[PDB]
């Protein structure tokens, strides 16, 4: 094969990235905590935050082995905070991609506790699995995630989301000031790790926290469009913005995440073609 | 004041590590996570954790500047496991150290969250507060937090503490591997990663393993000895062993922790005072 093919290039990552994972966790006692954290890590999904990881790695001179460890602990990072966001206390849903949720197959206690080992596991795998990375550049991956994960970044937006129920006053602002910390430092960790363990420079990292806060929001006002296209009121981008202007948002979003990156080159064409897919 | 006072020496680390913890959050958009977060992380205690490793660390020839952001850290993790512990799907406690749990105070959504917010900041403020340490000793600390946490630690020790509910097969055997998992890691932790930052030795670092272990294991059968001296049945050390023998066994603990300290000399006293105040 010699042209690039997104798909093909996503299913190579992702049995690359599904393997990684399978091999983090080898049943020990207790067995049941490795059962329960295997159940939601392994239950497949588009890997988006690993793939972008190694992506943003490669793009800046990095290679899959040295940002495969931060690409797991990405994963397992999200899955953590699916599991803990499907629980009856949040959104209480009993089924996931067409799954049963973690705390419907093993309970609320084992489901809570899986997702705090995940994101402890995070953190240890980086570590123990990176010993080719320069030490001062894996800490600030340690301090990029630590600082995602929490208040400022995806529990923030969790907080920032629930108190969004039942409100008259949210504005297209208020609405992306949650959908930012909720899912966008995620994403903009996934390409910042990457970057930061292939020695990107700071001017590097600010394009491709800029690509990842516009994929991100762009995946949100089309999820809120695919849905009014298709428990107390929460205002959607085409509630607030008209379904036109959402739609022009989206095209524009991914039109600045596009332009964001072309000055990296033709080595940015992968990340590029991940966006236009986003409103393909 | 020229002698050792323990409870004068606490007191003051006691002091210096809840001024830092204060520090630590600054109230922040969305204020609610970090009040829910203050809440639990404030709300006084020993502070055994932090102190052992700023302890442990003065032992190695490091100081309380070095050691403080990852006492902190081991603070916050000890609060989450705390807040997640008391949730209604775990143990249901209303109440704790004579006041509210956060999830009586906040709900059980922020109770959850703010308990991950804790355990993500744990690995953010070691990095962002340590730029003076080795960064491959800042690293086996990172390692070593996640590993204390995670399923071959501190919430494996949850799921092996559920399990042992209305059974009637758990011996002492059994009974100190839930302790050496649920508590005994973080104790271990705790001494060792003040250790490791200081530039310890792997044979001092086996030492303090030893006291921790044992420090561990000694409030645990002090804990269930006062209990009976004072929801499905569970087995403690008495109802095994019988009061004579757990009394004899705490006693055994107390005196294997304080000789497997006894070759770093005069330095480590203040780690075998806290010991010996155990069975006082
Ligand atoms: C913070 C994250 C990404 C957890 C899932 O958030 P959502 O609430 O958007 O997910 P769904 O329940 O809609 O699947
Ligand atoms: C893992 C830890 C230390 C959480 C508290 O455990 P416990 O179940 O022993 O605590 P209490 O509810 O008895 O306070
Ligand atoms: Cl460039
Ligand atoms: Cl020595
Ligand atoms: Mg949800
Ligand atoms: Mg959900
Ligand atoms: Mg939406
Ligand atoms: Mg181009
Ligand atoms: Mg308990
Ligand atoms: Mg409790
Ligand atoms: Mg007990
Ligand atoms: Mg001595």
């Amino acid at each position: 094969r010699t042209d690039f093919d997104l798909a093909q290039y996503l299913q190579v990552k992702k049995g690359v990235v599904e393997a990684a994972l399978d091999s983090s966790l080898a049943i020990a006692r207790p067995e049941k905590i490795y059962e329960a954290m295997r159940y939601s890590l392994l239950a497949g999904g588009k890997r988006l935050r690993p793939i972008l990881c190694i992506t943003a790695c490669e793009l800046c001179g990095g290679d899959e082995a040295l940002a495969l460890p931060t690409a797991c602990a990405l994963e397992m990072i999200h899955t953590m905070s699916l599991i803990h966001d499907d629980l009856p206390s949040m959104d209480n849903d009993d089924f996931r991609r067409g799954k049963p949720t973690n705390h419907k197959v093993y309970g609320e206690d084992i489901a809570i506790l899986a997702g705090d080992g995940l994101l402890a596991y995070a953190f240890e795998y980086v570590v123990t699995h990176t010993p080719q990375a320069d030490p001062q550049a894996l800490l600030q991956v340690i301090a990029r995630l630590g600082r995602t994960v929490g208040a400022a970044g995806l529990v923030g937006g969790q907080v920032l989301d629930l108190e969004s129920e039942g409100r008259t006053d949210i504005t297209p602002e208020t609405l992306t000031f949650i959908h930012t910390h909720k899912t966008g430092a995620l994403l903009e960790a996934s390409v910042l790790t990457g970057a930061i363990l292939a020695g990107a420079t700071g001017e590097q990292q600010q394009r491709l926290a800029r690509y990842a806060q516009n994929i991100g929001l762009a995946f949100q006002v089309v999820d809120d469009i695919l849905d009014i296209t298709a428990k107390a009121q929460k205002a959607t981008y085409p509630s607030l913005l008209g379904l036109e202007a959402s739609r022009a948002q989206a095209q524009s979003l991914i039109d600045q995440a596009i332009v964001a990156l072309e000055p990296f080159g033709p080595s940015a064409e992968p990340l590029q073609a991940i966006a236009e897919y986003i409103v393909a």
